[PDB]
């Protein structure tokens, strides 16, 4: 149950969200038992993860009128929630808010069901130490170093590929089409002008859309394979 | 302007490690004559201590219980101590290192013979606020990953061209001497589902923090850099 929701939400790729002009990086992770959800601004990270004991009385609290089973409403929750995490730009049906307390964050949801309104209030205290950093520290540590292998394994093929072409130069006939020169690759000089010219909106985060519309795959590979 | 400048001098200092007692850790450390600032890690929690020279004094003074020194020397001589240790590993800087976590906060004892007589000092660190280990550790992460990412797709474009260019030499009819060199058309998906099954294990792996600070700190210079020019 506990665990299992835990690696639910370990094991979930990152989703953008917005709402009244802000922006919001979150992973959730729904099942009949209860659902966790972890939610993040580049500045603070904060996780929440409730059983159906609190679920069931928050919905009676905040549903006035919605008589249902814990699980019914996680699954409609889940029904709700997916679908536009994983996908952006979906109908516009789920308004968002979010309140900064003190503390806490009251993230309000708001959406419809069968015309009907439908409401829902996240409860978010500041994320553990250990929780933030086992969610977002170690994992873009290994994609980073990850990279750099790809980086460097790319090196090497264009060290075997400009070794052909210097083969192929050495003995051979002249280019039907001179326009497709290339210069000799030097692993230096390309790090040297990256970091110099496009360093700057290359690394440019922003807002954390960037992050969640390039690398997910290996965020999730990556948290797969420290799982194990 | 003490504050800040200990703020702004942490946060382009690098990350070094440092191996103390059947363990290890990450440590950031700026000393300047009126204070300074240190950060540590293990990779599952961040512990950040400012400090300035009054305590520095008293601290001092109830620790060594024999030294008597201003504030400034002591930082001075903290920072001879410790820089050297920081930049490489197996430096005879006689610096010995012990942690204790007792309770949430960490204390980090740091012994040393200072010209043949004892140092002794202590790092009362707490645990570090959510603001500044998400700037110091989070945030420069993921912009070293998306600049790598960027990175990555540029050698891809660069292996198309040059790929375009070896497409235009065979079809140029030229043969090779040896074929021993010959190598094979690049594909983007192929090279990455490849890399994801055999390599990515041994890469992935953290273990102790090691990799990071041999590998990735030029970049994670440059991107704290970059962060704090944008603000």
């Amino acid at each position: 149950v506990m665990e299992e929701l835990e690696q639910g939400l370990l094991m979930q790729p990152w989703a953008w969200l917005q709402l009244a002009e802000n922006s919001l990086l979150a992973k959730v992770f729904i099942t009949k038992q209860g659902y966790a959800l972890l939610v993040s601004d580049l500045q603070q990270v904060w996780h929440e993860q409730v059983d159906t004991s609190v679920v069931s009385q928050r919905a009676k609290e905040l549903n006035k009128r919605l008589t249902a089973p814990p699980a019914a409403f996680l699954c409609h929750l889940d029904n709700l929630l997916r679908p536009l995490l994983k996908d952006a730009a979906h109908p516009s049906e789920a308004t968002f808010s979010c309140d900064c307390v003190a503390d806490a964050l009251i993230l309000r949801v708001r959406s419809e069901l069968s015309g009907l309104p439908f409401y829902w209030n996240f409860h978010c205290m500041l994320a553990s130490p250990s929780l933030v950093s086992q969610h977002l520290i170690r994992p873009l540590m290994g994609m980073s170093l990850a990279l750099q292998c790809q980086v460097r394994e790319l090196a090497t093929l264009l060290h075997m590929k400009d070794l052909e072409i210097q083969d192929y130069q050495e003995s051979g006939a002249t280019l039907i089409r001179d326009r497709l020169k290339t210069e000799p690759f030097e692993e230096n000089s390309f790090l040297e002008q990256f970091m110099i010219e496009k360093l700057p909106e290359a690394c440019s985060i922003g807002d954390g859309k960037p992050f969640v519309m390039n690398l997910q795959d290996l965020y999730m590979a990556v948290t797969t394979q420290e799982v194990q």
